[PDB]
């Protein structure tokens, strides 16, 4: 039927089959104008009724618009005035053809639906959309054709039809125009974010994110400049989806499992799918278009062998085909980067919606759940379980995108091979067994390396926190000894793991040649009749390379979904918890009382005993009533059950209004005071001072050192009982709620506090007067002033009655009040947190290990190891003693680090490892030469004319190569393992040498949680990721040169190109690290919070929820799960950003090389056009591995320089000299100080100065001043703890500055201000250098009424101590460190006031015990009992850093002075 409407032939092969060749006018005229003119018919309505129903406010008019629509208006009048034209050409006598008839008027009505469809655009969010622009450049792709044809026609000197061709030219340039002008954004700017308001080509380039790479690459980047999340993301928007699924599910799952078996078993996943079903369908189409260009490739590498193997072809075939391959590389790139960008934000989707919605339960679940589980055991949970499922979920799609790859390689080998592919397979399968055993043994050794790292860092903890008593006592030589036999016993591991893990590397590595070897030489030798050929052998190695990842990657998915079931599993437990049932407490207006008992009855579990058994009281609003009772009476159960905590078994509770609560163990949130005050409430002034004033915590709140604005918690000032309790009741108190039940508020307070307290804020004339008052006590002071009293017992009520009418009754009440009050003096003080901040990780910036296929290895250990790591911090318990506020205060008052780490692992090995992977290389291009030769000599022979020893010579040397390559390939291996394990070796002990000889102003200056991090992150990062990521890199880099190599030598031309695409990519590159490694912090930063507000909320919950304050929770981690989820994505676009540049570099570079092989294809053989393009089809993912892989050693050489600044902090004295003493030399307690000046640091002025004083042999003195008068500084002076600015001090006529320094300290004895025990055995504490006898220390402990306790102890002198003598109680931890000081039988002894904490009986024998062993010794004693200062033979007074008197007691206080006003002030005498 077409013959008659037009009038030439559609397809004849004299048209083609020539070295000219075109498709007629007449297949052109048809079908090219056909299918663009269907997309936009077919497909106009679907996207009318999407506007149509969408329909909003129109947008301002822009140039753009009224260009694009005069545009289209030109192409309508031309299409006019060519159906004009052609109509009155020809119309008597001229049959002719419709196909001048209909094409004209087509255009003419196409136009017309294209002018409306864009107006309709005017009225949504994306003006560009997909489906114009999609049709634009399919017509443009149709009317090329045309376009030749037609000037050929023309050119060729037909002058018949000009007006028709100036015609359509004129079109196909405004078609152009209107394309180009159909990508400009045309923005509103919003500040929300780009995304929404994007075109097609910049929405499918990302071509918008770009901003943000010029805005970091100037100045640093913040929070503030970083685009907010789309509302689909939002977090308050995802958890309904969520919640309406999960609510549906459980009940239909728990109906079916209380139905059977007559705990739900599978919902979590089903949920899951139903809420996330279309993206999933989505991700799939196009992960299935894209699996088909793996395999179209090949195909056009066949098609080019072939025709540069003959000579009678025509160039069109050729460039025809270099366009297909550029294309189809093209549109690969363009689906894959999508594909991966829908994938990744699903997983984000996903685990926020599972972390904000395990968070919502937390507060809602039962008691008897919440204390089957732990407090860190939820965090972990939350942090680790989601973690692995957004994991699980980054890489599904694989699971059916493999079986399907793998299938359609087989099937091309086969079609291309034959029989001998399955050799080649089933090489390729025997692998993956292999891989398992040694993994399986990784993991063993990885398991005790984890277990002897924990213990170093448990050793470290004591000795850095402690550095004090170390210096003093001189056993900084042992320590040393004793952590470095750990480090070897952890090294031989280390070595051991290092080695297993190259064996690994190794096969995963030398599989491409094996198989190569094996499937040829299986081949040819089978059949005598084969013959190789260049596209045979050639195809093979591609499709080889395309299979070679998906039979890798395989084991690792099935892997992981077994982890994730175990997840899986533990989560739906916690999130299918019941409820607490509130069925039990009626909060009606009863109005006749604000509380009501009918026999109640609640158990603390499900159905044990009750332990509030038949309890019935009722109290009227404004009455002020106290609960007494023995120990485990059951008062707080009682407030509990008010609370409705525990489940009830017989009666109902009635409570009128609302409640407050006063916990017995106060909880103090992070943040300032005045934040914890108001606890979420309006400020005021006229009630806040109120408040403050009423709990007498106004004098501390000045003390401190930022008044009310200082930080308080964990991370700030820890606080002791008797202020966080006043803290607490202030909170309560200005929270001014109905009904307060306290529960004993005045147990931590003094005498003089609690008074204050009860008769200024609870009482009969306090702020509480009007509202209701229960107090639980246990003190009888106040009882007078309340109206009613109940006595409980055994968790119910004995005695309810007025004060006066229990005690005329008679009966246990007067046993009950005799002296059971207890009172607590000023318990302990402040205690200052060092600031322990460091969450760097390892695995970041990669989302799954599809986006970087050759390094899959690594990044699945990197992920299991950070897994591990998370473990171990959180259950940990660091024991880093504390510092005293008191005297925290006081205190306050470029390339080279490669060439560094290069010199520590040896030049001279990396000289030999650089040869080795180099000549692994030239083997490699040897290897493809030899079948580049093998391959071509084909050509010679023919099928009866192939000799034997061509055969086997042809065979052999390829064998050859192929070893030579595996045995230098394992050389560099082998030597790379060792190249290391030396370099963590010198490393650590060359640091921790020079660290621990450091001064006091470093360790003063530097807080301690700095300097432990170094000795734990540091070393593991220097020692495990580290050595993988330096021998991927120069893998990477050497292939890549390789390659290069290869095409340039076969044909030169080609170095022109190298040059200009260089700068291209140095350039693209330092953009990326310019901008990534930013955000990577910014991650990090703003992570954290979100597992601290969740282990907050977990601790305190009844506090929560008494006070009903749960929806101010919800939104704050809301928040702060949407700051979080802002700064991911930020990341995860800016990697696709970076592929679509380099894949198009990577593209670009093998295009070319394809042309250039057609224009001198002359001097080429069809060999020479395979070596070159079957390697360079593989080189534009290298270059994005390349440059992600270098991101990341980059990010991680910090680590070597951090440890390398502290390997050269500043030293002291050298601790032995030449100058020795004479034998003996303490032979006398002689001491004199000639103008001694000291200043603490340069800085700093003199804090001790004139100093001119003399010391007699078996003299006692006593040193007492004021406050700031250096009397400690004294101390801390005779121990060269400092230097000396100014005089000297002189003993037994040595100066101290001449005798070495641990030479000197030996000889010296001091007791230590705060008692410290380091761990170990209670050998270790007394001596550890073992030089001692036990027979000696036996009689030690006799002198100091110890032996007792140690002999009948579990074990003798070996018997263990937990931190800080844990185990042992306080009496003994002072005791000891008296006894310790008593071995060293030291002549002079330098006491200080240590003996405060020590009871009086033991106070006393304290004392004694020094009067009666130490006689014969000198003794000078800095104390603040002036009492006890009594028998000092010399009394030395200090003011400002001065000595003012020196005389005995007995003559300072005949004749009045400083000292007698100071005594007549204490008023001892
Ligand atoms: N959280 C709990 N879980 C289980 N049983 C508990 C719990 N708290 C208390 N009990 C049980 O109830 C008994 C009484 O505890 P409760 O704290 O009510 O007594 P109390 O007299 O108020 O104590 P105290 O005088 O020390 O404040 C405990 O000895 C224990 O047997
Ligand atoms: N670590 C330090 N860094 C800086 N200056 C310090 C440090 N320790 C002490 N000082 C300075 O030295 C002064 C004297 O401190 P020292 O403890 O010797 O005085 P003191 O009169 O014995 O104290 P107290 O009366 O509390 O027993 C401090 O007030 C302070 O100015
Ligand atoms: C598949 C397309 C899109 C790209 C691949 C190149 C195409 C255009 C080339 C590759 C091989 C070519 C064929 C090779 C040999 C012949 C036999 C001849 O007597 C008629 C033409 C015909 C059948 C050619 C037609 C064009 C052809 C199919
Ligand atoms: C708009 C662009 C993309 C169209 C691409 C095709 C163009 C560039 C091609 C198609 C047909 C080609 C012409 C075909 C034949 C001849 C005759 C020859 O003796 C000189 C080159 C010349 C004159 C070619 C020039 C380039 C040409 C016009
Ligand atoms: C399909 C899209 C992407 C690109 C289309 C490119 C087409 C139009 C190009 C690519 C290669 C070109 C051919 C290359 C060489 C010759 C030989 C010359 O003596 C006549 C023109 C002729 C025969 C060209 C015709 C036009 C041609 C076939
Ligand atoms: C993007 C596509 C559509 C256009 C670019 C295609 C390029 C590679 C094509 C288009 C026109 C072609 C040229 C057209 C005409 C001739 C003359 C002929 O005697 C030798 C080949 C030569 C010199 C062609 C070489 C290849 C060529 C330059
Ligand atoms: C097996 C191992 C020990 C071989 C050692 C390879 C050495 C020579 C290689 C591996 C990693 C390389 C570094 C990788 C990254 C960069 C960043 C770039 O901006 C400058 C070069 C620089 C700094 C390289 C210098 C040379 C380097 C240190
Ligand atoms: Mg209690």
């Amino acid at each position: 039927m077409l013959e008659k409407f037009c009038n030439s032939t559609f397809w004849n092969s004299s048209f083609l089959d020539s070295p000219e060749a075109d498709l007629p006018l007449c297949f052109e005229q048809t079908v090219l104008v056909w299918i663009p003119l269907g997309y936009l018919w077919l497909l106009a309505p679907w996207q009318l009724l999407h506007v149509y129903k969408s329909r909003t406010k129109r947008s301002s008019t822009t140039k753009l618009y009224l260009a694009k629509q005069v545009f289209v208006g030109f192409l309508l009048i031309l299409a006019a005035i060519e159906l004009a034209l052609v109509l009155t050409e020809d119309s008597g006598q001229a049959t002719v053809p419709a196909v001048r008839y209909t094409n004209p008027s087509l255009y003419l009505g196409t136009w017309l639906l294209v002018l409306l469809i864009q107006y309709s655009r005017q009225w949504c969010v994306q003006k560009n959309s997909w489906f114009l622009s999609l049709f634009w450049i399919l017509s443009i792709l149709c009317g090329t054709f045309q376009f030749q044809t037609l000037i050929r026609t023309l050119l060729q000197g037909d002058n018949s039809n000009l007006a028709y061709s100036c015609l359509f030219f004129i079109s196909y340039g405004f078609q152009i125009l209107i394309l180009i002008f159909s990508a400009f954004s045309e923005n509103n700017e919003s500040s929300n974010n780009p995304s929404s308001i994007a075109s097609f080509l910049s929405s499918i380039t990302y071509s918008w994110y770009d901003s943000i790479i010029l805005k970091g690459y100037k100045r640093p980047l913040t929070l503030e400049d970083v685009w907010e999340v789309d509302e689909e993301m939002k977090t308050k928007t995802l958890v309904s989806k969520f919640e309406t699924h999960m609510k549906r599910e459980l009940q239909k799952a728990r109906r079916a499992l209380q139905r059977r078996q007559e705990v739900p078993k599978s919902w979590l996943m089903k949920a899951l799918f139903k809420t996330f079903y279309m993206v999933l369908l989505k991700s799939f189409l196009l992960k299935l278009v894209n699996d088909i260009f793996t395999f179209v490739s090949p195909q056009l590498l066949k098609l080019l062998i072939s025709f540069a193997s003959d000579r009678d072809t025509y160039l069109w075939i050729g460039y025809l085909c270099a366009i297909l391959l550029f294309t189809a590389a093209l549109i690969q790139s363009f689906c894959l980067q999508c594909y991966f960008q829908l994938c990744f934000k699903l997983g984000v989707k996903v685990r926020t919606a599972i972390m904000a919605s395990v968070y919502k339960k937390a507060l809602t679940l039962s008691n008897l759940a919440r204390k089957e589980y732990t407090v860190g055991e939820t965090v972990n949970l939350m942090s680790v379980d989601a973690q692995k499922l957004m994991d699980v979920t980054n890489f599904m799609h694989m699971l059916w995108s493999s079986v399907l790859q793998i299938v359609l390689s087989i099937f091309f080998l086969w079609r291309e091979l034959g029989p001998s592919v399955l050799a080649g397979v089933g090489v390729m399968v025997l692998v993956i067994p292999i891989n398992a055993i040694l993994s399986t043994k990784s993991k063993t050794i990885q398991v005790k390396n984890m277990k002897n790292k924990d213990k170093r860092l448990k050793i470290m903890n004591e000795i850095l926190s402690g550095i004090k008593i170390l210096k003093y006592f001189a056993w900084e030589p042992s320590f040393r000894d004793q952590v470095q036999n750990l480090r070897k016993k952890e090294l031989k591991n280390l070595l051991a793991f290092s080695q297993l893990q190259c064996v690994v590397i190794f096969v995963f590595q030398l599989t491409p040649v094996l198989v190569s070897v094996v499937t040829f030489s299986v081949y040819v030798l089978v059949d005598s009749n084969n013959i190789l050929d260049a596209q045979k052998a050639f195809t093979s190695i591609t499709l080889f390379n395309i299979l070679r990842f998906p039979l890798s990657m395989l084991p690792m998915m099935i892997s992981s979904m077994l982890q994730a079931s175990v997840s899986t599993e533990r989560l739906e437990k916690y999130l299918g918890g019941d409820d607490l049932d509130t069925s039990a407490i009626r909060h009606d207006c009863n109005f006749d009382k604000a509380m009501q008992f009918s026999e109640a009855s609640f158990t603390w579990e499900h159905d044990s005993e009750a332990t509030v058994r038949d309890v019935n009281l009722d109290i009227m609003a404004g009455q002020l009533v106290a609960v007494i009772g023995p120990v485990g009476s059951g008062k707080s159960s009682l407030i509990s059950a008010m609370l409705g905590e525990m489940e009830n078994v017989h009666g109902h509770i009635t409570i009128k209004g609302t409640t407050a609560y006063v916990p017995q163990q106060s909880w103090i949130q992070n943040g300032t005071i005045k934040d914890n005050i108001l606890f979420g409430t309006e400020f005021n002034e006229k009630r806040y001072q109120q408040v403050l004033e009423a709990c007498a915590l106004l004098p501390d709140l000045e003390m401190l050192p930022g008044g009310d604005l200082a930080e308080i918690g964990e991370k700030g000032i820890n606080l002791s009982g008797g202020q966080k309790q006043r803290i607490s009741l202030a909170r309560a108190t200005y929270q001014n709620l109905d009904i307060y039940l306290l529960d004993d508020p005045l147990s931590a307070v003094d005498a003089h506090v609690g008074k204050h307290i009860f008769n200024k804020v609870l009482g009969p004339n306090g702020l509480l007067k009007g509202k209701t008052r229960l107090l639980v006590t246990h003190s009888m002071h106040f009882l007078p002033q309340v109206d009613e009293i109940v006595v409980l017992g055994n968790g119910t009520i004995v005695e309810k009655g007025s004060y006066s009418a229990l005690l005329a009754k008679k009966g246990e009440f007067a046993k009950n009040l005799k002296t059971f009050l207890r009172h607590t003096g000023p318990e302990e003080e402040a205690t200052v947190h060092d600031g322990s901040e460091e969450e760097d990780d390892d695995y970041g910036l990669i989302s799954s290990v599809e986006e970087i296929p050759e390094d899959a290895a690594s990044i699945t250990m990197r992920r299991e190891n950070s897994f591990r790591r998370t473990l171990s911090r959180s259950s940990r318990s660091n024991g880093r003693h504390l510092k005293s506020l008191r005297n925290s205060l006081k205190t306050r008052n470029k390339f080279s680090i490669y060439l560094e780490y290069l010199q520590a692992i040896g030049l001279f090995s990396i000289f030999f490892i650089i040869l080795a992977f180099v000549m692994n290389s030239v083997a490699f291009i040897g290897s493809n030469l030899w079948l580049s030769a093998w391959t071509s000599d084909s050509k010679i022979f023919n099928s009866t004319d192939y000799p034997a020893s061509q055969r086997d010579m042809r065979v052999g040397v390829y064998g050859a190569l192929g070893l030579a390559q595996g045995i230098f390939v394992f050389i560099a291996h082998f030597w790379s393992a060792f190249g290391f394990v030396h370099a963590s070796n010198i490393l650590h002990k060359q640091l921790l040498n020079n660290i621990l000889r450091a001064p006091m102003r470093f360790f003063d200056t530097t807080p301690t949680g700095r300097i432990v991090n170094r000795f734990a992150g540091d070393i593991s990062t220097v020692d495990d990721t580290l050595p993988q990521s330096l021998r991927s890199w120069i893998t990477c880099f050497l292939g890549i040169i390789s390659t290069l190599v290869m095409i340039c030598m076969a044909t030169p031309v080609f170095t022109i190109i190298v040059i200009p695409l260089g700068i291209i990519y140095v350039s693209v590159q330092m953009f990326y690290v310019s901008t990534s490694r930013q955000l990577r912090r910014l991650d990090s930063v703003t992570r954290s919070p979100i597992y601290s507000h969740f282990s907050e909320t977990v601790s305190g919950l009844p506090v929560i929820r008494a006070f009903e304050h749960q929806q101010r929770f919800l939104k704050h981690n809301e928040v702060r799960i949407d700051t979080n989820q802002k700064c991911v994505f930020s990341w995860i676009t800016s990697n696709r950003w970076l592929a679509i540049r380099l894949e198009l570099v990577g593209n670009l570079t093998v295009f070319f090389s394809a042309l250039m092989m057609v224009i001198y294809r002359d001097t080429l053989s069809g060999d020479t056009v395979g070596f070159v393009l079957s390697n360079a089809l593989n080189i534009t993912q290298t270059l994005n591995w390349l440059v992600r892989m270098t991101s990341e050693i980059e990010t991680n050489i910090v680590a070597v320089e951090r440890i390398t600044e502290y390997t050269k902090v500043e030293n002291e004295a050298p601790w032995v000299t030449d100058k020795r003493p004479p034998p003996d030399w303490p032979s006398k307690g002689k001491i004199q100080f000639n103008n001694y000046q000291v200043r603490y640091r340069p800085e700093l002025d003199l804090v001790l100065r004139g100093i001119t004083c003399d010391i007699g042999s078996m003299e006692k003195i006593g040193v007492v001043g004021r406050t700031g008068a250096g009397k400690s500084s004294l101390t801390n002076c005779l121990f060269r703890i400092l230097e000396a600015a100014g005089g000297q001090i002189i003993i037994d006529g040595v100066d101290i500055a001449s005798i070495g320094l641990h030479d000197l300290r030996e000889k010296l004895t001091i007791i230590p201000q705060d008692p410290i025990l380091f761990s170990g055995s209670l050998r270790m504490n007394l001596d550890p250098f073992n030089n001692y006898s036990d027979e000696e220390i036996w009689k030690a402990l006799e002198l100091a009424h110890l032996k007792s306790f140690v002999a009948s102890l579990q074990l003798g002198l070996s018997h263990e101590v937990t931190e800080a003598g844990g185990n042992l109680s306080i009496g003994q931890r002072q005791l000891l460190c008296l006894g310790r000081a008593l071995l060293r039988k030291s002549k002079i002894l330098v006491l200080d006031q240590a003996t405060a904490a020590v009871d009086l009986e033991t106070d006393n024998l304290i004392q004694t015990t020094i009067q009666n062993e130490f006689a014969h010794c000198t003794v000078i004693t800095i104390a603040h009992r002036l009492h006890t200062i009594m028998d000092s033979d010399k009394v030395m007074v200090l003011d400002n850093g001065k000595i003012i008197e020196c005389g005995s007691p007995e003559e300072l206080l005949q004749i009045p002075g400083p000292f007698y006003f100071m005594a007549k002030e204490a008023g001892i005498e």
